[PDB]
């Protein structure tokens, strides 16, 4: 299937985080976020590991599992933010965050933002020195964030 980048990916720490979005989609089991018929797409953040994954025991290239990612939509100027959080989940292209979203301020100027907190009490991370690793995870959420995103309807 076509995708459609919000802008260039960036890395943040062990991150290599993308966002792309496209026709909205079923998903199952659904019921998480908005029907493929009232939205106006899906969006989704791409979270691998980089070369430094590795100190957290991460392959290159990697899927990152069980963050806790949200993304923060806001048309440029308004004073009210969507927040939707993102499950993880396969596609026939692997896997990746996502879900079903509505502009809900139509057609415009938007910026978007991608808040992705390390895993907590979901993930654990042996520690000693026979079989540990020295990297940890980061307290404070990852925000990666693109700005002036113009969203002017379906590409598909």
């Amino acid at each position: 299937f076509d995708e459609f980048p919000i802008g260039d990916e960036q890395d943040a720490g062990i991150l290599t985080v993308a966002g792309v979005y496209f026709q909205p989609v079923d998903m199952e089991p659904a019921g998480n976020s908005l029907s493929k018929n009232e939205a106006d797409c899906h969006m989704e953040a791409d979270i691998s590991a980089n070369e430094k994954g590795a100190t957290l025991g991460y392959g290159a290239g990697d899927f990152v599992p069980y963050l806790h990612v949200k993304a923060y939509i806001q048309k440029v100027g308004s004073s009210k933010v969507q927040e939707v959080a993102f499950m993880p989940m396969n596609a026939s292209d692997g896997p990746h965050y996502g879900a079903n979203v509505k502009f809900e301020e139509g057609l415009g100027k938007y910026n978007i933002k991608f808040e992705i907190k390390a895993p907590g009490n979901d993930y654990l991370l042996h520690v000693d020195k026979e079989t540990g690793v020295t990297g940890r995870f980061w307290t404070e959420p990852i925000v990666v964030e693109w700005k002036d995103f113009e969203w002017t309807g379906p590409q598909w």
